[PDB]
């Protein structure tokens, strides 16, 4: 039997430095985790011991911290080249800075193949991009070869900025002929590496004949066999075994997100490329593993430009930005209006004749707004100021919610009004009226929402059975601040851009901001 | 007696081409008026007949048509140099593109002195601008000399974009020492040429000892002795005689606006520089005066770049821009919200610790919105599209109104609701609720306005005795669409920027717009 070691990361999301336990800023180094210097140590160790090793990334290196804001992907090419990745699949966030911000910094600078079989271009762009990403690569491994076929979320146009040329094809439809073609070229060991989420990974394992292993991403899925090593709760065993339509057992793996874990799967193949066995587990990259000193020194050198950037002017405000708890946990506050407006602006994507924009609505718990910004520093706003308001290193995500769920959320928002609790909601594209003289649970007396399926945006009553797209913190999509109804009832959830980066982009674009308190939230 | 002919223009406001009777676009050439080609004919004629002639401009050449949008003052330097102006005073609108847009195109390219005695600079800007404008110029005229002393509205920081360095001093305080100094240099014939408005011109005539003639602007004041030649109603005789504190008679002149008239004042002086007599009248520049063929040919050549600019993309909309009468004369319409938002953005000026901005409020009669803009031309908006919405060539002006006046205006807005009349108001920084079941005159049941004297903008009830700044069309400041209460009751009125230019600037800055109907106007 020929034994392959697959080492894999996904959704690293700009966690170049070691992080806290919850993948925010590292404060107590003896409890910090991940980062590329520690990943380098562990990959180097495994490559010393195991003969046949591939190091794979299933996409979404782009987006998540100030590293991406400043270096725009040059950090990804540099540090992935230093760790000697063997292949990467394109994720949705690789399109955040458009095609041009993918071609230049990543596709031209990576020393490893970048893959996606389900993205096609036309016109001049097809000539410009030809060969800079590939459907698959056949890689030598010891005295064998392994085919790696890539795939990217078909939902990328809703979740990033790929532009109107590129077309994202159904993953299974695009993959099967490429896997068919590898079989005709005598490549009998095939890894599908891609970025569509755990549910689609299982469907690919089931339906794409000839795929031996699926290495995925997007859904930040944690799989584990045994007692979990940290706080993440497993969605299933590692690997997750799918019974294929061709009647094989196909292992499916993912490794959470944020560089906290290194996926590690050992596959035994027979002489005909059939998987005889598969076993492994993700490795927690905790402080017991030292940071490679050379990578850490390069990381500290690259940090200098980040520190310099963090105190530069992004834009100006001519208004005080009231992010005080006394405002934002009790009533409409202008800092909440600013952040929700920035969240909606971040989610303007290219539209059908069917909507002016696919999403119009935002909610933000006042518990998430942690500072005001004073306008009397010559109106200057810096990144450092925004990091005081939004200190948790979260994302602003897209969810689909029934109107009944969202009405429940607005009831939760005031269920114990008066105590300075964090669940009080700041909004965009939503007008709510409360009557606090009613029983908890029955205090929302008006709730109107901004249409999407309309050429002129206007407000309509919320409908209980209708499914709304909403931009909201990752923290609330995960039921934070008591919003269990959101976690339990949401129909779709895709992670979005870093919270600070959303607001800093909007302020940069606007140049001069003056958000008002304007009646989005009233009390009767 | 030594006889001087003063020819003078003021508030020409980018009317390089001949205009209609009401100073909008020329449609029936046999009834058109003004423009620099006709002004050239008439000035040339007078210079052939009269020995001692000065051609003076009292400021506000900048701003008013697409000529300024595209050429940014290069057209002013070019055509004023062709007509051989002898001197110009700085107006407020000369600061519309900041100091840099005054230095370069006008102060560096004018072949005639540019004057203002009441503007001072400090730091590097004082070195950069030194001598490029002057307090006064002594000009040879035949075998005599005439001193010309300049002045500019002290209110320029509220009415344009001069920046935070320049300081606008009280006109009379700044002028007297300069006039004193000319007396010490044996210059006994002194013209005050400046841009502060008719009321301040009369105060200067009264109080600045040694001034013999005041040639002013800003207030678009029409003076006439006799039957008026056109539709403009005189504010007083030409010249308007002020009895000075030193007990002389001092003539004060102005010549309306828009290049429609050439001011013409004949002054007889005695050997000691005392005015013995003054007489004249503005000359209507009507079609009986031919356009100089050489200037007209240069005008037609420069127009090519205007026609080219007018079809270029300014920005995009992802929403239909509903400027239909069926919407904007009956309810809140998103095109009205766009234009009011653009009007408020145009009026962001540099602020004290005392306000976030000096003005927060806008009203726009639906009668002034004349077209929608379809978003299905790839979202493109051009100047030509905006000219369909705003076809009258007006300005968006700043007025001060008591809250009682503005409540009267909102009652007028719905006094005969239901007939598709133009007075129905679109708004910004104002939330109004009507109850149409009440008697005409008593239908406004809520009227809340955006604070200025506040660090966080929020809405408060309108107060009847408080004076509000409002941005609104020139047409309404003049009582158009039945708003007689605005014309009769306003406490201050300064003309602002061209209507189309305000909206095109905002769209350019924003890049992508998506104005909503959001509850600024409701019905109970
Ligand atoms: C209140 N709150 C938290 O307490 C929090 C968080 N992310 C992590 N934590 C712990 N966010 C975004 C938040 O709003
Ligand atoms: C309705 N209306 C007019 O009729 C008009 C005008 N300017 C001139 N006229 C005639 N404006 C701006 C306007 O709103
Ligand atoms: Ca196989
Ligand atoms: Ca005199
Ligand atoms: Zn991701
Ligand atoms: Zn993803
Ligand atoms: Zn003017
Ligand atoms: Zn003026």
């Amino acid at each position: 039997p020929w034994e392959l070691t697959i080492l894999h990361t996904n959704d690293v999301h700009s966690r170049l430095e070691q992080t806290s336990e919850d993948s925010s800023k590292c404060v107590d180094a003896s409890r910090c985790m991940g980062g590329v210097a520690r990943l380098f140590t562990k990959v180097q160790q495994i490559r010393r011991a195991e003969p046949n090793v591939l190091l794979l990334d299933a996409g979404d290196q782009y987006q998540g911290t100030i590293w991406f804001t400043v270096y725009k992907g040059a950090e990804v090419a540099h540090f992935m080249n230093a760790l000697r990745y063997d292949a990467m699949a394109l994720g949705n966030h690789e399109f955040d800075n458009g095609v041009e911000g993918l071609i230049e910094p990543l596709l031209k600078e990576a020393k490893f193949p970048i893959l996606s079989a389900n993205i096609s271009a036309s016109g001049p762009l097809a000539s410009q991009i030809s060969g800079l990403y590939l459907p698959y690569k056949v890689l030598p491994v010891g005295d064998e070869v392994v085919g790696i076929v890539g795939y990217t979320s078909k939902e990328t146009p809703f979740l990033s900025n790929p532009g109107t040329n590129l077309v994202f094809e159904d993953e299974i439809t695009a993959l099967q002929p490429e896997v068919d073609k590898l079989k005709t070229l005598n490549v009998n060991k095939i890894i599908a590496l891609g970025h569509s989420g755990f549910e689609m990974d299982k469907l690919i394992a089931q339906k794409v004949r000839g795929v031996d292993v699926v290495v995925g991403g997007h859904s930040n899925t944690f799989l584990y066999t045994g007692n979990p090593p940290s706080k993440e709760v497993p969605a299933g065993k590692y690997p997750f075994i799918v019974t294929s339509d061709d009647g094989r057992k196909v292992p499916v793996v993912q490794a959470y997100a944020f560089g906290k874990y290194l996926g590690y799967l050992k596959i035994e193949f027979d002489e005909r490329g059939n998987v005889i066995s598969s076993h492994g587990n993700p490795i927690l990259l905790d402080s017991s593993i030292p940071e490679d000193p050379s990578i850490k020194a390069d990381i500290n050198k690259w940090r200098i430009k980040l520190d310099d950037y963090s105190t530069q002017e992004l834009g100006k405000t001519i208004v005080y930005l009231d992010g005080s708890s006394q405002s934002c946990r009790f009533r409409e506050c202008n800092m909440g209006n600013l952040i929700c407006d920035a969240m909606i602006n971040n989610n303007l994507r290219h539209a059908d004749e069917m909507f002016w924009n696919h999403v119009s609505m935002c909610i933000l718990n006042g518990g998430g707004i942690r500072s005001p910004i004073d306008e009397r520093n010559d109106g200057t706003i810096t990144w450092e100021n925004l990091a005081a308001v939004l200190p948790f290193g979260g994302t602003f995500d897209l969810v689909q919610l029934k109107g009944s769920t969202l009405k429940k959320a607005f009831e939760h928002s005031v269920h114990r009004y008066g105590q300075s609790t964090g669940e009080f909601l700041q909004v965009g594209g939503i007008h709510v009226v409360y009557d606090l003289s009613r029983k908890p649970g029955d205090r929302v007396v008006k709730l109107d929402v901004l249409c999407t399926s309309c050429r002129v945006p206007s407000y309509d009553p919320l409908k209980m059975d209708e499914v709304y797209k909403v931009i909201l913190p990752n923290f609330l999509a995960n039921g934070g601040d008591g919003f269990q109804m959101i976690k339990d009832e949401l129909l779709r959830h895709d992670s979005g851009d870093q919270d600070i980066n959303v607001v800093s982009t909007y302020i940069s674009k606007m140049k001069v901001i003056y958000p008002a308190v304007e009646g989005r939230i009233k009390f009767s």
